[PDB]
């Protein structure tokens, strides 16, 4: 009449992870919003376009493209 069990495998990694797949980025990784991302995931939220052409924009901690990024700021709900 005695049971018990200890010893599990928890997050054994401190390094950051893409803000989309939650994977440990090492090579060919980006650094946005004080975090890391993937050169394939890091894209807009609406049009979901790559940020290769130019630079991206941070809107409430979310990757967006000038096109939308701006549209949202104006005609639409926005906070300051
Ligand atoms: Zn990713
Ligand atoms: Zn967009």
């Amino acid at each position: 009449g005695s049971s018990g069990s200890s010893g599990k495998d928890f997050l054994a990694m401190f390094s950051p992870k893409c803000g989309g797949c939650n994977r440990p980025v090492l090579e060919n990784y980006l650094s946005a919003m004080d975090t890391v991302w993937h050169p394939e995931c890091f894209v807009c939220g609406d049009c979901f376009t790559s940020f290769s052409t130019g630079s991206f924009f941070e809107l409430d901690g979310r990757p967006f493209c000038e096109l939308h990024y701006h549209h949202r700021r104006g005609s639409g709900p926005s906070s300051g």
